[PDB]
């Protein structure tokens, strides 16, 4: 029941606003190795939403080459971080655009993905935030030697799962990949149902527990930028697990391990103090 002192230093700091100097003290991105020269090359302009958003050339997600794409580039950082003797493994991206389509599934079947984490609307404020990359139902797509097939879609209320066939056009290989996308999050802000968000969490973690059941891959988590709401999943999901083993808490640590492997994890106080809350929530229920 140490957790009772840890929920207590929680509760503390958020009611007397102490979580702001702490977030604010956070560097954003690398001091040092921080290039992106693959990310910053003329060719993959168009292949960035915002080119200040950009994954470090030492952790970007490579793609085999290709006659499309021949430095095989995607808006895409690998995050692995060790955090309490748990080995966290996951790939952060930004948002589909109608020309990185291929790329976005050239990614999910070369890195062995199984698991979808969306967590952008596909369109905010009259604005794409994500393009539709996955058919709607009513059911089948090709993107180049890719081929995806939307088989079901069940509301979970904060959030929907989708199950997707991929299947490899040249060799026949068919996978199975469950699309977990959380409906209502406003960008830049944070999910409207805090008990919806950890639902959520709790069906990424069932999820990724039982397909790696039956080396395992990484959880794929996307945004519209990749890096706010994304960074609120990762870190989330990371600060629960530490919950578990009395070691003692320290999310800014945290949030700078995760910013060394993708900038800017984490856009918002907002955020960052909804990350409290979840924690918060987690150990009231515990």
């Amino acid at each position: 029941a140490t957790n009772d002192e840890r929920c207590k230093i929680l509760e503390q700091r958020l009611e007397q606003g102490m979580v702001f100097t702490e977030y604010e003290r956070i560097l954003k991105k690398r001091l040092v190795d921080g290039e992106c020269s693959t990310a910053r090359l003329p060719e993959n302009a168009e292949r960035n939403r915002f080119q200040d958003v950009l994954p470090y050339d030492d952790v970007r997600v490579e793609l085999v080459p290709t006659k499309e794409n021949n430095t095989g580039y995607i808006n895409a950082s690998h995050i692995k971080v060790s955090v309490s003797g748990i080995e966290w493994d996951y790939i952060a991206t930004q948002g589909p655009l109608q020309n990185t389509c291929q790329d976005f599934w050239q990614m999910v079947w070369e890195q062995g993905i199984a698991i979808i984490a969306m967590v952008t609307a596909e369109e905010e404020g009259g604005r794409e935030k994500s393009f539709r990359y996955w058919p709607r139902l009513g059911n089948t797509v090709t993107y180049g030697r890719f081929k995806i097939t939307t088989r079901f879609r069940t509301d979970s209320g904060c959030y929907a799962t989708t199950g997707l066939k991929m299947k490899h056009l040249l060799t026949g290989q068919e996978r199975t990949v469950w699309h977990l996308q959380y409906t209502d999050w406003p960008e830049h802000g944070c999910p409207e149902d805090l008990k919806g968000f950890l639902s959520y969490l709790e069906e990424i973690q069932s999820v990724r527990r039982h397909t790696n059941s039956t080396p395992n891959p990484p959880l794929l988590v996307h945004s519209s930028a990749g890096v706010g709401r994304t960074g609120v999943v990762i870190l989330s999901e990371i600060m629960i697990a530490c919950l578990e083993h009395n070691e003692v808490l320290d999310i800014p640590r945290v949030l700078d391990m995760l910013r060394q492997q993708r900038m800017m994890l984490v856009q918002t106080l907002c955020q960052y103090t909804f990350v409290y809350r979840v924690l918060i929530q987690f150990l009231k229920s515990s």
